[PDB]
């Protein structure tokens, strides 16, 4: 699902060589690492098959069942969006994500990332100094995210 | 995968049942059924039994890639009491690796700027740095006999 949102919103942007795709797929995650070809090429003949992208290595463009079904993902809102990945890549494309949306995925972040802050103060009640470090990234990003939420509101 | 290490590792200390086993495997991360895990170890004679000792002590001088994933790094962090000096230095260092090259992709991530995405690649980029600053620390200090 995160593949297909990323692939097909970055489509929307303009048409691109596959060089270009897992470039920005990669810079999408933040990973120090090509997106794997053989993860990336299988998702386009398959979503070429399901006729939501074209192909003119090639370049690709996305199709009018393609410009619909992002539609569709940008919209969604389920447990697949709350993931450090799937957050990021929905993230991305908040430009095209209704206020609805982006409010309630920013809340189901939220949930995720407040139920590893508590694993983690629980942990550090017991020589893991690592959790430590967890924990205080998990503050701050709660931080972040409830000044994302706030933002929104207004 | 190598749910036994942890298993295993904690065992050996005071074997009890799903209380504690559970409640400190959990204490990993935070907030399972190990079930078919020990039942599977019972029936090898692992469990903590004398094969139990011996398969152990296999698993903690262990340093492959299993041991530098999140998970796998942070278990294997707390049987450090059990692990040779050499293999400790090698995880830290297998570690420092995977941490390394989280932090390049994250700092190349924040380099290309679409506000909200590079602060959370930015909030990101902080953790690794305090990661990699603590994880020297640790290997400067394992050096140092």
């Amino acid at each position: 699902f995160m593949l297909e949102l990323a692939i097909l919103g970055l489509l929307i942007e303009s048409p691109m060589h596959g060089y270009e795709l897992r470039k920005r797929l990669t810079g999408l995650l933040g990973a120090f690492r090509a997106f794997s070809y053989g993860s990336l090429y299988p998702a386009l003949r398959r979503m070429q098959a399901d006729g939501l992208i074209a192909e003119n290595r090639r370049v690709y463009q996305l199709t009018d069942k393609g410009r619909r079904r992002f539609g569709e993902l940008v919209a969604d809102t389920g447990p697949h969006n709350y993931t450090d990945d799937g957050f990021g890549v929905h993230l991305a494309f908040f430009n095209r994500t209704p206020a609805e949306a982006r409010m309630r995925i920013l809340e189901g972040r939220r949930r995720q990332v407040e139920e590893r802050r508590e694993g983690l103060r629980e942990a550090v009640a017991r020589t893991r100094q690592l959790h430590q470090l967890g924990l205080e990234s998990s503050e701050r990003e709660v931080k972040w995210l409830n000044e994302l939420i706030a933002a929104e509101r207004a």
